[PDB]
Order: structure tokens, then C-alpha cells, then sequence
């Protein structure tokens, strides 16, 4: 019948039209809510950037850890908690005392150290550099802290676990993030790439687009795929990994998130260091670490980041808007006395560079 | 022609079941981008409250009143907006301070609610044991009343948060029970007047009562309303303080005098003024500055954002 389908044509063209106008509507809601959306996560992140200031770009913290079932009789020195910020530790046999952003008692968990560490993943989102370092003696806690052990993880894998969680959401926002994951080790100043095999070398370089970032000849670089894919990179780094206390190990992850429909982007990196061991036999490296991040703190005209191997790889993270934790990891026994002091002495120049 | 058109009919199903499924996806997009917008904008109010915290015990807010019903006619001043805290005026006929820095300035279509969000914060704080005043100052005719009171058809800041307040407490008995006793008084010169002296309260509905009292029974307005609202639990020792203050333009020596007063706490000298003493606050301190729209107007403007510039030192 033709009066049948003339009838079907003139409604679907009633109906047609009524959409085309809705959809019109919608896209206008659409849009404005699109910018509102897009203006208040840039006051987040303004207000987030001001509390990590607040609290202080570069703060230090102390973490005595247990003793170990192994040796119940390695003798502790006395450890006393004058507040939740100061400590002091006295030799059995002047007054040994230091203050600190915060101290991490022998029963706190590595849940209580990420809570230090997780805001600034959001700062590494929202496009600023940060540095995790694990700092002190063989034996006092470093890997543990970083790393750690399956039953109880450290830092490096709740951030991944953070930042997947985190780059979901950003979605919803309309930010596409990609990680690039590069793992290294530093020995006796070169570098080697732990997801590598072959015997390769890697100079520390200036970028393409910014002299002022690196770059790393002939590393692996790679653009993280899933979790799953993560998970196996991060396996076969621990892998190729008393050399191993005197080498710096650093994981990296570069955030990249770009905003298509704004033509915005978004480049933060993170920078997990389990540093080498500070013990008195990093001759190079560990000092010129130490230097740097004082004179940051003294505001120098010139600092010489490329006098090391490490304090050129993570100059685009020490300098101006990067965050900076720095884990001082302490063992409570009376052996470890002298070296223990040495470790906590420079939480005193830290901070006597106020 | 049965070719014709239905060839016609089935394209015409294409556009209608096309178009359907993107008003499907647009829908859905809406539907999350408000979901997130809203999020985003809990998490900032949070972030912003810490940055308060952090930075000091003195949040300073501006609000900027509409043009009334009956004031079309009247001529404004030029406004211009930079920041969420940054407002600056110019005169309408093109040396010193002309634009200024606050916690929050707000908008001529700025809710009573959006006013209140922005408070919510420091009551909690009160019932955790500190003590609060939140300040409303400006000229006649700026809003200090509407905000701090408000009317029956769009509540202010005073009532609003007599509803929070309960909300609170039926949160903490759940081994911890409240007292409030509240407080009511008016100053025209130096004289200590009532509104009602203090009475304890046992009921959210007991409170909007002799909060309607107060209000009826208050005044021309050149006089301060002090509120205390003095709160104790026992298993936490606080207070609200709510103040609507007297004209701010030219002749008053209370307000001369509490200016004088807070260039002392921020600089860490009284009571030299009556309302001074009574105000003895470890204790975070809110203040609006009310400000009108108009070109009349503008100088006194300028008093009262240079006044709360300064306070911000
Ligand atoms: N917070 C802690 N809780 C329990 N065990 C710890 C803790 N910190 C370190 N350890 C243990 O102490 C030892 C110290 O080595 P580790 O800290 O892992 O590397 P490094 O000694 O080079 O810093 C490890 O065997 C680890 O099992
Ligand atoms: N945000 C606002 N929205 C609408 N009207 C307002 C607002 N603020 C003040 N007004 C009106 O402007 C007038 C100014 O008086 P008001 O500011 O309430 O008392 P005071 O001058 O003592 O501060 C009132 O009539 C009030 O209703
Ligand atoms: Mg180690
Ligand atoms: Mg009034």
C-alpha cells in the first residue's frame, strides 16, 4: 500500500526532526558542562599544587625499622620519640636528636609511607616531576621501603596500582594518559638497563623539545600496555637486578596525558630511587645527590646536576615545581650506632638550610 | 512510486534508529560529565578548605549583591572578574588598590547556598572544640543582613546552620550527648542590649523559634547583632559566633575601632571598643565584606576592599 508508506514517511520525518532538535539540546549541555568540567580541574589541580607547598616541595622523613626474628640479640641503641617529628637515638656505653617532616616508627606499615607518597601521583597526573628517594646503610631498609616483599608492598607498586585507578577515572575527563616505563641500575657511574640483555651504552642527553628534560640513548622504553603488561616489566627488572648495595636503582614512569578535543598536554614524571648504600667503605654520585638537593634548598645560582650520572638523570625532577620525598632508612642496632648518626645528619642539614 | 518511497522509508529508518543511538551515547555522556563535575568540585571545596587551614585562622569572603528589583534604573560600576579570588571595580568615568585578592568572591547570582557550602567547614569545627566568628561587613544596603539572617523564602548563614549543627550532633550520639546554650544582644552606643539572659536548648525546632523572636524583636540598623552559640559534650568545649555589623560608610567608633582591633591578632590593644571585648576568640575568624554594584557607591566600595586587603596582612 502507498497511503501506508506515505504515512510511515510523514511521521518518521515528525519524529526525525523532534530528535534533531533534542540532540542539538543535549549537545549544548554537553558543551557548556564539557568546559565547566574542564576550568574546575584546573582549579583542582591549582589548589592541589598549593597544599604540596604548603607541606614543602622537598621534605624528608625517618623510618627506624624492627628488628629481625633472625638475630633477636643484636643489641638496639635507646630510641626516643620526643614528638611525632623529632627523634633521638643514644649509644650504649652531646645529645643525638633530629628533626624530621615526619618519623616512621618499627610498626608502621607501608600503607603509613604511601600516605606520604600517593598525593603526589596526583601532582605527576597533573603534570609535575617527582622524586622518591630511599636513602641510608645497607641493611637499614631501602629496598624494603621501595620495592619491599609480597605480603607487604612498598611504594613502587602501589603507585602503579594508584595510577591505574587514576588514569581510569581521567577518562571521564576526556585525558587519555600513556605510561613510558624505563628501569636502570648505576654502578661505579654507568648505566644499565635491567630490561635489557644485551651489553649496550646509554648516554644522558638533552630532549628533542625541551633542553631541559633528558633523554637516554639506547635504553627500553616502554609504553605500558595494561596492568598485566606492567606487572611483567616490573618482574623481569627485579630479575636482572655486595655490587647491588653499592648500585642506585631507578624506575621511571613518565606520565602523558593528552587532552584531544583542548589540545592540552600533560608530561609528569615519576622517579622511584632505591639509592645505593650510604655506608663509609656513591663516591661520585650519593655525594653530589646530597649537594644538589642542599643547594636547592639554599637557592643557588648554578648547580652543578651534571657533576653525576644520577643528578643529571633526575635534574628535570630536582629543579623549581618537582616534588621531592626523601626516605632516610635506619637500622636501631648498636653496631649500625655511628653510621645510623652520619644517615640522620643530613635531616640536620636539611633543615639547617632554613 | 512504491520504489520511490520505499526507498524513501528505509533511509528514513537509518536517520531515526542513527540518530536515536547518539542521543543514546550523548545522554550518557551527560549523565557521567555531571557525575564528574561534581566530584571535581567536591575534591576542590576540600583542597580549598585545607589551603585555609594551612595558611591561617582568618578566611576573608566578598560578596557582590545584585541590583534590586527596583534598581534598574541605577547606574553600576564596572566589575571585573580574574580569578575565583580575585575581583577589581573601576569607576564608570575611566591612584592606589583596585583589585583584590580573597578566599572566595562571589557573584551577583551567588545562592544563599553556595554562601553557606562555603562555611559548613567551620561549624564542624566548633563541635571539635574551637571558636569561631563569622564577621559580615560593608555599607547600608550591601547585604550583611540578607546573608547573615536571610528571608523566609531564601534562608541565610544564621539558620542554615542550625540545620548542619543537629545533623552533626545526631552523628556524635553514636557515646557523646550536647548542650547549647545559646545568646542573642544588639549594640546601638555602647549599650548592652537583649533580644530575649542565655538559654539552654533541647530541640531543632526550639532554636527556630527564639531565632524568630531575635529577629522580629531587632530593630536605625547602625547597631551590631552578636549570636553566640556556646556548645559543650561530654562523652568538646567550642562556640559559633555570628555577627551582623553596622554601616561601614562616613559618620561609629566600634567599627574604627574593630579595624584597629584586627591589625593587632594578624600582626600577633583592647577592649578599647565594647564589641572588641565581648569578641575574645585558637579560633578561626570568618568575614564577609558586602559591597554594592553601584557607581554611588564606588568609594565606599573601595573602603571596604582596601580595609579587607589589609586584613589580609
Ligand atoms: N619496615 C620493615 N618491616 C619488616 N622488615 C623490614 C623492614 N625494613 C626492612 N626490613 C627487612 O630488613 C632487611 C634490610 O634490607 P633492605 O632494607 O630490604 O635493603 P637495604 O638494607 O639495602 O636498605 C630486609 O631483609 C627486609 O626483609
Ligand atoms: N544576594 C542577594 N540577592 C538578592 N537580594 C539581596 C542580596 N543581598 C542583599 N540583597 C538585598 O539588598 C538589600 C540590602 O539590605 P541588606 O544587605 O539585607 O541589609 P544591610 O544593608 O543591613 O546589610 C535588601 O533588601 C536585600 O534583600
Ligand atoms: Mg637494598
Ligand atoms: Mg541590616
Amino acid at each position: 500500500m502507498h497511503a501506508a508508506l506515505s504515512t510511515e514517511v510523514v511521521h518518521l520525518r515528525q519524529r526525525t526532526e523532534e530528535l534533531l532538535r533534542c540532540n542539538e539540546q543535549q549537545a549544548a549541555e554537553l558543551e557548556t558542562c564539557k568546559e565547566q568540567l574542564f576550568q574546575s580541574n584546573m582549579e583542582r589541580k591549582e589548589l592541589h599544587n598549593t597544599v604540596m607547598d604548603l607541606r614543602g616541595n622537598i621534605r624528608v622523613f625517618c623510618r627506624i625499622r624492627p628488628p629481625l626474628e633472625s638475630e633477636e640479640n643484636r643489641m638496639c641503641c635507646t630510641w626516643t620519640y620526643h614528638d611525632e617529628s623529632t627523634v633521638e637515638l643514644q649509644s650504649i656505653d652531646g645529645q643525638q636528636i633530629f628533626s624530621f617532616d615526619q618519623v616512621f616508627h618499627p610498626l608502621s606499615s607501608q600503607s603509613d609511607i604511601f600516605e606520604m607518597v600517593s598525593p603526589l601521583i596526583q601532582s605527576a597526573l597533573d603534570g609535575y616531576n617527582i622524586c622518591i628517594f630511599a636513602y641510608g646503610q645497607t641493611g637499614s631498609g631501602k629496598t624494603y621501603t621501595m620495592d619491599g616483599v609480597p605480603e607487604s608492598v612498598g611504594v613502587i607498586p602501589r603507585t602503579v596500582d594508584l595510577l591505574f585507578d587514576s588514569i581510569r577515572g581521567y577518562r571521564n575527563l576526556g585525558w587519555e594518559y600513556e605510561i613510558k616505563a624505563t628501569f636502570l641500575e648505576i654502578y661505579n657511574e654507568v648505566l644499565y638497563d635491567l630490561l635489557s640483555n644485551e651489553q649496550k651504552d646509554m648516554e644522558i642527553r638533552m630532549a628533542k623539545n625541551n633542553k631541559n628534560d633528558i633523554y637516554v640513548s639506547n635504553i627500553t622504553e616502554e609504553t605500558v600496555l595494561d596492568p598485566n603488561h606492567l606487572r611483567h616489566l616490573m618482574h623481569t627488572a627485579k630479575m636482572n637486578r655486595e655490587r647491588s648495595s653499592r648500585s642506585h636503582a631507578v624506575t621511571k614512569l613518565e606520565l602523558i596525558g593528552r587532552h584531544a578535543e583542548k589540545q592540552e598536554i600533560s608530561v609528569g614524571s615519576i622517579n622511584l630511587v632505591d639509592l645505593a648504600g650510604s655506608e663509609s667503605p656513591i663516591n661520585r654520585s650519593l655525594s653530589e645527590l646530597t649537594n644538589v638537593i642542599l643547594a636547592l634548598l639554599q637557592k643557588q645560582d648554578h648547580i652543578p646536576y651534571r657533576n653525576s650520572k644520577l643528578t643529571h638523570l633526575l635534574m628535570p625532577s630536582l629543579g623549581g615545581n618537582s616534588k621531592t620525598l626523601m626516605f632516610i632508612n635506619v637500622s636501631p642496632f648498636q653496631d649500625c650506632f655511628q653510621e645510623s648518626v652520619k644517615s640522620l645528619r643530613f635531616a640536620a642539614s636539611v633543615n639547617s638550610c632554613k
